[PDB]
RNA sequence: GGUGGCUGCGGGAAUCUCAGACACCUUAAACGCUCAUGGAGGCUAUGGUCUGCGAAGUGAGAAUCACGCGAUCGUGUGAGGUUCAAGAGUCCCUUGGCGCC
DNA sequence: CGGTTGATCTCAG
DNA sequence: TGGGCGCCAAGGGACTCATCAACCG
C-alpha cells in the first residue's frame, strides 16, 4: 500500500568499496558537469537543457572517448543524478512567481562526505535474501539488519557516511496494515526544551524527558572539532579526526532518532489522534538564545515522524494551526479534539 | 582482589560478552592505544595542568570468534547474545561547533 | 539466459 | 571585538518514491 524505506548497512570488500567510491565521484561529476552544461546553453541560447536533452547528451559523453571512463559505472547512477539536478531545477521554479519563502539556485557540490546513488530494478537487478543485497554492477554485498521484506524493489540508495561505513536504503511498496483500534481517542502533546514532551489526555500527563544529546555531548564534540582544527586538509590522520567527529555526530543523531522512533511509535500506538502545534523550528533557530537547544531537541523530526506513521499505520495527527507545559499540552489535544470533532 | 569508563567488532540505541590500553582504591568521576618522525607547545578556568622522561602536528598499525590457504602471523569465507523501535531520497535554506582575523 | 543501457515526461529564470 | 570567512555536522521544508525493449557476454 505504502511506500516504505528499509535501511541497512553494507560490508562491501575492496574492490565493491572502490566501485562505489567510484560511482559517487561520477554520479557526482556528471552532476556539476550537466549543471554547467546547462547553464552555459541557458546563457548561449533561449532556453537551456530539459531532463531528455541532458539524458541524450550524457548518452554521448559516455559513448564517446572524452570521459568513456565513466561507462564502468552503474547507468542508474548517473541517469538518477541527472534527475535529482532536474528535480533541483523544477524545485527552483516551483516558486519564483510566489515571494512565500525562495528556493535557491541549484548549485555546485564540491566532496561532501554523504555521497549516494540511486540504482533503480529492470527485471531482477535487486534481490534481498537472508544476509546479503544483489546491487547491478556490485555483485552480492553482505548486509547486516536485513529486515521483513515482503513487497517489489523500486530503488536502492547506496550511500557513505564515513571513509568506512556504507549503508542502503532499499525502497519498496509493502503493504502495511493499519493498527488495531488505539486505547485512547485522543491526546495533546507539548514539545519542550526542558521536558521533551509533555502528552496528556486529560486523565493522566505521561512527562517525557528530554534527553538533550547534542549539550550532553558537547565536550567531546567540542574535543574532537578542536583535534580536527589543529590538523592539515588533505592528510591522512586530518581524515581520521575527519571520521571522529562524522561518527560522533552519527551517534548523536541515532540516539535523537531511535527516541523519536520509540516515542512517535508509543504515541501512534497509545492514542487514535495525536494533536500537536505547527511549530516552525527553522523560525526559532535565528534565536541564538535558544538555537541549540532547539536544533538539538528536532521538533521538525519527530512531527514529520509522528504524521507520517499515523499515517501508515492508520493514525490521524490534527496539527494546530500557528503549570506551563501542562496547560499547553491540554489546550493542543483540545484543539486537536476540536478541529477533528 | 573490588569499581568506573576510553577506543574497536557485534545493523541503531540501552545492555551484555570479547579484545587495545587504563584509572580510582570498596568510591565515583576523568582519559583510547602502539611504533616512526616533528621540535614548545595542547587543554582549561590573572591562573591550573601534560610536556626537552617529548607538545600540537605528520605516516602507518592492532583492537570479537570459528574454519579454509600462506611462512605466532598474513590472506578469504562464515558466525556474533539479549529487549525496544526502525521511511527514506532529492534539492534548497537555516544554525550548531571549531579555527583565524 | 542473466545482467546492462538508452530512451521515454508533463513549465521555467 | 563581535561580525566575517573557512571548515566540519545537524535540522527544516516541500515534493517524489520508474519501466521496457534492445544489446551484450
Amino acid at each position: 500500500i505504502r511506500n516504505k524505506a528499509f535501511v541497512v548497512r553494507l560490508y562491501p570488500n575492496a574492490a565493491q568499496t572502490e566501485l562505489i567510491n567510484r560511482t559517487l565521484g561520477s554520479a557526482r561529476f556528471v552532476y556539476n558537469h550537466f549543471l554547467a552544461r546547462r547553464i552555459a546553453a541557458y546563457k548561449e541560447s533561449g532556453k537551456g537543457l530539459t531532463y531528455g536533452q541532458t539524458s541524450s547528451e550524457l548518452t554521448l559523453l559516455k559513448q564517446a572517448e572524452e570521459t568513456s571512463w565513466l561507462s564502468e559505472v552503474d547507468k542508474f547512477a548517473l541517469q538518477n543524478s541527472l534527475k535529482n539536478l532536474e528535480t533541483a531545477y523544477k524545485n527552483f521554479f516551483r516558486t519564483v512567481k510566489q515571494s512565500g519563502k525562495k528556493v535557491g539556485f541549484p548549485r555546485f557540490r564540491k566532496k561532501r562526505t554523504g555521497e549516494s546513488y540511486r540504482t533503480q530494478f529492470t527485471n531482477n537487478n535487486i534481490q534481498i535474501g537472508e544476509g546479503r543485497l544483489k546491487l547491478p554492477k556490485l555483485g552480492w554485498v553482505k548486509t547486516k539488519g536485513q529486515q521483513d521484506i515482503q513487497g517489489k524493489i523500486l530503488n536502492v540508495t547506496v550511500r557513505r557516511i564515513h571513509e568506512g561505513h556504507y549503508e542502503a536504503s532499499v525502497l519498496c511498496e509493502v503493504e502495511i496494515p493499519y493498527l488495531p483500534a488505539a486505547p485512547k481517542f485522543a491526546a495533546g502533546v507539548d514539545v519542550g526544551i526542558k521536558d521533551f514532551a509533555i502528552v496528556t489526555d486529560g486523565v493522566r500527563f505521561k512527562h517525557e524527558q528530554n534527553p538533550k544529546y547534542y549539550r550532553s555531548t558537547l565536550k567531546r564534540l567540542r574535543k574532537a572539532q578542536q583535534t580536527l582544527s589543529r590538523r592539515k586538509k588533505g592528510s591522512a590522520r586530518y581524515g581520521k579526526a575527519k571520521t571522529k567527529l562524522a561518527r560522533i555526530h552519527k551517534r548523536i543523531v541515532n540516539k535523537r532518532q531511535d527516541f523519536l522512533h520509540k516515542l512517535t511509535t508509543s504515541l501512534v500506538r497509545e492514542y487514535e489522534i495525536i494533536g500537536t502545534e505547527h511549530l516552525k523550528p527553522d523560525n526559532m533557530r535565528k534565536n541564538r538564545r535558544l538555537a541549540l537547544s532547539i536544533s538539538d531537541a528536532g521538533w521538525g523530526e519527530f512531527i514529520r515522524q509522528l504524521e507520517y506513521k499515523a499515517a501508515w499505520y492508520g493514525r490521524l495527527v490534527s496539527k494546530v494551526s500557528p503549570d506551563r507545559d501542562e496547560n499547553a499540552a491540554l489546550n493542543i489535544r483540545r484543539e486537536a479534539l476540536v478541529a477533528a470533532g
